[PDB]
């Protein structure tokens, strides 16, 4: 466990994190993919051996001793808002189980389904709240990654609101 479990946000490439494991914003087929998934493939390609897993689940594959937790959010181009919301909440609960099982003291996590899976919508709040629902009961230090300056400010504000 971390001494004083916390949330933080950083605006940078999650492939350059300083945490004990990474959550990939994976596709269901374990393909190199786009966005976060492509940066994770470049940095940890060994972790895509048998990484394919269904929507709403997470599958961990070791790169050396470094855990890559492949978390598959729904593509809101394909899902209804209602079923999409259910699967996005489920993917984060599976992330919390894996982070707990691994016994890490820190984890780097992106906002699932906010990129090319967002179906053209701003899902910062929806995705972040499902992240909190899942990770609040874990004692790992959580570091949320983003790339947009206005997203960094909104994520930071949401963290500070609860403190
Ligand atoms: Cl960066
Ligand atoms: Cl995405
Ligand atoms: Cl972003």
């Amino acid at each position: 466990g971390a001494m004083a479990p916390s949330y933080r946000v950083k605006r940078m490439d999650i492939a350059k994190n300083d945490e004990e494991c990474v959550v990939n914003a994976a596709n269901p087929r374990g393909l190199p993919g786009d966005g976060v998934c492509k940066a994770v493939y470049k940095k940890w390609p060994e972790s895509f051996k048998n990484s394919a897993t269904p929507v709403g689940t997470a599958k961990t594959v070791m790169c050396g001793t470094y855990p890559v937790i492949h978390a598959v959010g729904p593509n809101f181009s394909n899902y209804t808002e209602s079923e999409g919301d259910r699967e996005l909440a489920a993917a984060y609960r599976e992330v919390a189980k894996e982070v707990t099982r691994l016994g890490v003291n820190s984890v780097a996590i992106p906002l699932l389904s906010t990129g090319v899976y967002s179906g053209g919508k701003d899902r910062l709040t929806q995705s972040l709240n499902h992240l909190f629902t899942a990770m609040d009961s874990t004692d790992a230090d959580v570091v949320i990654y983003c790339r947009d300056k206005e997203w960094e400010k909104k994520i930071s504000e949401a963290i500070q609101m609860r403190t």
